[PDB]
């Protein structure tokens, strides 16, 4: 068999896990061991958009699950909790066993039990792990998946940094950023219709303030997982290459690509070398998955300029749109406020403020003067002032034909943006009503639903 | 040219041809021959499911179509024959063929008659081969794929075992698992939205008494193909590595793997060593495709276990449903019995038995008794029988909030199972009535659909 | 870094950019250079099908959009206009661009500006650039990608013949084949359903009489590009092979593969040795995409037969449906005669010849002659002629059951072809009705609006 470096030695060893986008120390070890490893299932409601609240079932608290690292060659002494607040029943199915089900005949777990089983690691590589339990795409669609390392016996080449990035598909009732608790939605899940579809279990997870970072020169590691259920990522990196790529334990290597495709259910380790400062985006290149269902995530990158290799500036909301600011935490607030009965026109301005970046500034600018003949002004505008109800309208279903505005015609179009739901719509023109000179008050989410049905 | 080998020397070979999911014998020759192969289109009606009937069309009389065993270098005189019970025209179209349409253009075959056409086979490699008949896609969702490999010169490697399996999306009209004669649905061929994704033709086709088999210690290679139409495999093996995969007759290899694309129109050649015992599961890792539409092949591996490799269990039902068990034949049977109006109470009971498996025993637990406190039970439960009607809305709907079984409070969430057909859930809850010393009685599909209606 | 040849020498460059499907010179440099490239945004409605006008976002004019070719180590001065005429604003991101956004933060322009910004060429490969302005989606939809090559120093070997191809999908409001001008279909980009799948930005943009040329004996090199925004292409070559598969700038080459998978926003090179005259068929074979999408480009192979290799015939409307003839010009006249109100019964005639190819006559033949018992005449057809609504019916609902057409009976399945456009269908049995000693007269879309209504 592979792996064949002798029965365990030295002392067992307690895994430590991480928790994403983390991963945990190099094994450093030459001598094959006995390793614990204890994973806990825990169901739990989490945000996977701001006011978007899931109820996520989870390997370790978080989607992806606890990352596990261990060297090829190992005994493997797996311990599956189910946390005594769980409603189903759990189980796992880890990629790189050789047994069957991966582990999930000796795993299945009951609320409030445990299970055990033990495996040799025969298979070094990078892996998926997920619930292998009826309904199992169900589980793995609740965010039921995470990877485990098997390290060569001489461990990975040294790097600066790595990190845990695992994209997954999600299925809710209620459209994209529709607010509230969202259900599974079985109906969109066969047909493989996500809502969602995210890195690391929620929007904005890699993005803004939570972005992964690393220097100028400096060598990146990233352990890249597709839980799936049902997507084959188009994964790339915008403004960079892959060093290198290789999936799960394979023998080939591909080198020196930018964009390159990962099976649901699949793994892959890719190496990036940091060369100009700014942000690089990872990407589903299914571009509407990126731009339009949350698959983006950011590796920052620090340090100095080099004109010779890029004359140019960093990204901003043009690209990445309502994503380039550190955080749209003001949604999540004026959702809360919302639920609570107590949403004030503060809450709603900063709100739309959020919103506001990329969907409308691209053309309207950031500080809403647009671009005189060409992209009418927002700011200190007469024809919205002159009508709010025609403003919602504009938003929903677009606007064309020559207008007048602040004394200029314009003769453009202005496509519709259906797709923002009554909140947004309502947040983001009380965030214009309330800048720039304009007359204030507010919109509610009510009137938008009044227009949208008429 | 590539298979520049000299003229065909010996006598003609007349090619045996296989069905799935055997494979022809090793060509076993060192010298280049004219091989005469006879392959004869024959549309008929079989089961895609267990009382789900399609009009396939068919290479050979089998989905996927006989499979084609040559040698790089030879001359090949291909006849289609298209047999008079045929309504369509049909041609071919060989991977693998240089020339114009793979042989399409002279191979146009009216029901009744038959065409040949002579190429070398140039190329080494494992091959789709289609028909090629407007509307191409209608004819290849109705089944019209198989394989053809050309060996190289020298052979391949010796190996156990050879088998033949080849993937498939299917577009009925009615939803999966509907029973009756279900028509080919255009629509959600253009759409690319399949009931059904099986490997071999049917659901089941490789599971239970149908599985693959090997001895531990054993070689196995797999000629895995994929002919959509639409559809590309996240093609995946549960619980084991392939040591090889090799695509179509590609100079590349990869080695130690467990998750690969294959293309639609694509085909590949693995290769696994059975290490421990147990069932290794085949699936497209699109994981609804898996475990919602049919997507499952077993690859059933006897002898010892080894301890030190895997402690655990072989699979059951948890993961693998109701596909864990020999075959699901009394679903059959009772789809007949309806169609001839004599479904019996036992009938039913046999059907929802097989079916309970997995859908409902995950929880309830195959006895019925669920776990006090967690999972409530079904035998003898006073609840269950104090409202059959509630039951069939429990089924359908689901349930939650507390309740009161066989004097424990339960307070949990049974998610809805809508997606079973009104005869599947009279079955299931008919089978349950008479079972563990319930009340006996039936439901029937009739009583579903009023429930399902309301 | 790599691509460390030295500052720029020479004198600088003025890129001579080509338009699909053909591609710059080898650039035949030894030394880098300072390379200006120039770039125009146009924004400007062309036919997408025959009578079916779409309005293109476009880099230069075409989609895909113009090819730029420099060398490693280059430093390119890229310059983006976008026309007055525009009404959005656009940018770029070109993949092999080291630096935030591939250029997009730095490439901002508004109808009527300008902008530049410079990057060395670091990484060899061929590359996708796009668009990258919010919505990202939108903006690719509408055809705003393309390639660009960076050779190796070197240069690549010398071919033959080199080519430029780029599948898309595209999503218009109305169904495919629907005339009139068609607006972007937002909703149905979101869900990842094309109404169209094209090379070149058009159906029939590389067939008949627009194929791509080369000889027997001669090699050729397509840069295959796929935009997306949302597909995955199994990119495939019928009746041939390709010699190599390169991705991007990766060191991995695959040799004699068929089938390869092109990721969303990825770029091959490929090459092929023509062996055999006649017509090689490009394709995306998630077959219902090539085969009712548009997703078919030709290969046309001149030169003597060999009928060792290949005994067979070239393609025709069995296979290539409506494609196999030169052009369906006939199809764009009929929709421009309707619109001006000056439809002829013989422009409906050439309409529905053109129409009739592959689509009726692979059973019904080209001269509607059919098959005796087994394919009903068209030509002189007693049954056509004494009902003309009955064959409207035909057309979009199907046929089977017993019928007698001139004197012979037929008891047979005729399949629905309800995917039809009312004009199309009224074209087709207007040439229908004034061939073969049929009756005359017309059928308009207006007739089959109402027999499709009912
Ligand atoms: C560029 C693609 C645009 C984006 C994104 C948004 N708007 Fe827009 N808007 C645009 C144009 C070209 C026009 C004029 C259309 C014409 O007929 O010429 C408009 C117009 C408006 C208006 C009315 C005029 C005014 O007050 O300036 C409003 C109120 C408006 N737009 C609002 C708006 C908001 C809130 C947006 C984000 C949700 C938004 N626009 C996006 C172009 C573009
Ligand atoms: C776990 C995910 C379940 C599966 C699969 C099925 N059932 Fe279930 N069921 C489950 C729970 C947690 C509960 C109680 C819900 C609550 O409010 O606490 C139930 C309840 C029932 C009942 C009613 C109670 C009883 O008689 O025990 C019935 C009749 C029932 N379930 C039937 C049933 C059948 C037939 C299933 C397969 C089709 C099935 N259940 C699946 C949990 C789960
Ligand atoms: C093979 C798959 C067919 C294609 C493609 C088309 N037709 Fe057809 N047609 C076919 C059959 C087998 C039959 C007879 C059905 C039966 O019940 O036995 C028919 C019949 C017709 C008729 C009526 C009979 C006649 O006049 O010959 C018409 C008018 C007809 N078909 C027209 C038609 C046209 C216009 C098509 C392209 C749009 C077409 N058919 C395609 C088989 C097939
Ligand atoms: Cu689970
Ligand atoms: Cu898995
Ligand atoms: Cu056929
Ligand atoms: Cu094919
Ligand atoms: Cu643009
Ligand atoms: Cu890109």
């Amino acid at each position: 068999l592979p792996g064949d470096f002798g029965p365990p030695r030295g002392e067992p060893i307690h895994a430590v896990l991480t928790s994403p986008p983390l991963v945990p120390p190099p094994v450093n070890r030459t001598y094959p061991a006995k390793v614990i490893v204890e994973l806990e299932v825990v169901e739990k409601e989490m945000q996977i958009s701001e006011g978007v609240s899931y109820t996520f079932w989870t390997f370790g608290g978080t989607v992806p699950g606890s990352f596990i690292r261990v060297r090829q060659g190992d005994t493997v002494e797996f311990h599956l909790k189910n946390h005594p607040s769980s409603k189903m029943p759990h189980n796992i199915d880890l990629h790189g066993v050789t047994g069957p089900g991966g582990g999930a005949a000796s795993s299945f777990t009951a609320p409030g039990h445990e299970s055990q089983f033990t495996f040799k690691a025969l298979n070094e590589g990078i892996y998926v792990y997920h619930c292998a339990t009826a309904p199992v795409g169900m589980h793995i669609a609740n965010g039921m998946y995470g990877l485990i390392l098997v390290e060569p016996p001489e461990g990975l080449p040294k790097v600066d940094h790595e990190y845990y990035v695992m994209q997954g598909d999600f299925y809710t009732a209620g459209k994209y950023r529709e607010k509230g608790l969202q259900p599974f939605d079985m109906e969109k899940a066969i047909d493989e219709r996500p809502s969602y579809v995210l890195f690391n279990g929620a929007e904005g997870a890699l993005t803004g303030d939570k972005a992964l970072h690393a220097k100028v020169g400096e060598t990146v590691r990233i352990f890249v997982g597709n839980g799936g259920p049902n997507l084959v990522s188009s994964f790339h990196v915008i403004g960079a290459i892959f060093d290198q790529v290789r999936y799960e334990g394979g023998t080939n290597v591909q080198k020196n690509v930018q964009t390159t495709l990962i099976p649901a259910g699949g793994a892959a380790v890719v190496k990036f070398t940091a060369r100009v400062p700014g942000s690089y985006v990872l990407v589903d290149h299914s571009i509407f998955r990126a731009f339009n269902k949350g698959a983006m995530a950011i590796l920052k990158i620090d340090g100095a300029e080099n004109k010779l290799v890029y004359s140019g500036k960093e990204l901003d909301s043009v690209y990445l749109g309502d994503r380039a600011a550190p955080n749209m935490s003001a949604v999540t607030k004026a959702t809360q406020a919302s639920v609570s009965g107590t949403l004030t026109v503060q809450d709603q301005v900063q709100a739309g403020r959020a919103l506001f970046a990329g969907t409308c500034s691209v053309c309207h600018q950031g500080n809403g003067a647009g671009l005189p003949g060409v992209f009418p002004p927002l700011a200190k505008s007469d024809f919205l002032a002159a009508d709010p109800k025609r403003a919602m309208n504009i938003v929903l279903h677009g606007l064309n034909g020559k207008i007048k505005v602040n004394g200029q015609e314009y003769d453009s179009v202005m496509p519709p943006m259906t797709q923002l739901n009554d909140d947004e719509v309502a947040n983001i023109l009380t965030y214009v009503l309330n800048s720039w000179d304009n007359p204030g008050g507010r919109v509610s989410a009510e009137d938008v639903k009044k227009v949208r049905a008429q």
